């Protein structure tokens, strides 16, 4: 079955530095910034760009370990970034696979907004729980939000 | 039980605004805007304040027929609207309350985002399924659009 979430947030951050700092260094950032959220990000295969799988490790005090995502598609002009999740924490007897796209959009104003997309890709006839579609929601929010308040407190970060 | 979603939209529109058009003037708006989703909105007990009960009806085409909802608070200065769907529609075996919050934010550059909170009050041990919680979002997400088209079309509208 599927599932699909689209939800938007927004960022005082304008989208080009955000992309920069979210996306194309996020292995790096998130260990740091969000620490109790993400331990380490770890190249299973390829360089970064589509193909490649990633291990994401979670620190001890978690359900889930980690997950391992698939880079599907990355737009350095429009800021997208598509993942999926294939492997690990959610992904298992009712889940195959979460494609996740994100879009930063520019505000006229120099502030950016987010559309996100989480579609569940279910085995069979399982539903996703709700309380499952709204922890990746969470999670996204809490690592925007700490790459957010890291780019507010280094400047010159990622220009 | 209780399962609380926190969503946030933006809008081009100024907060005072929205909240005239969106909130205060919803009654009207909706079925004109929005007649596929709306046909009617009428009350049932009191003025439009805080404890006023509204019937909602949908059109020839729903699942649902109508559902009943009750004002809880209304800060016409920091423009929140708090309200709750009692009966009627997703009301029944498995779900007794909606408790619901808007609050329309102004942005700097003279727009609005909200932030929406739905709290579904299960009961019991029951669970809200995702696609019900995706339901109620869409419906907010497309009133919201409509009268935003509508005050975009309508510049002295709610001036």
């Amino acid at each position: 079955g599927v599932f699909n979430c689209e939800t938007e947030t927004t960022s005082v951050i304008p989208a080009a530095r955000l992309f920069k700092a979210f996306i194309l260094d996020g292995d790096n950032l998130f260990p740091k910034v969000a620490p109790q959220a993400i331990s380490s990000v770890e190249n299973i295969e390829g360089n970064g760009g589509p193909g490649t799988i990633k291990k994401i490790s979670f620190p001890e005090g978690f359900p889930f370990k980690y997950v391992k995502d698939r880079v599907d598609e990355v737009d350095h002009t429009n800021f997208k970034y598509n993942y999926s999740v294939i492997e690990g924490g959610p992904i298992g007897d009712t889940l195959e696979k979460i494609s996740n796209e994100i879009k930063i959009v520019a505000t006229p104003d120099g502030g950016s907004i987010l559309k996100i997309s989480n579609k569940y890709h279910t085995k069979g006839d399982h539903e996703v729980k709700a309380e499952q579609v709204k922890a990746s929601k969470e999670m996204g929010e809490t690592l925007l939000r700490a790459v957010e308040s890291y780019l507010l407190a280094h400047s010159d970060a990622y220009n």
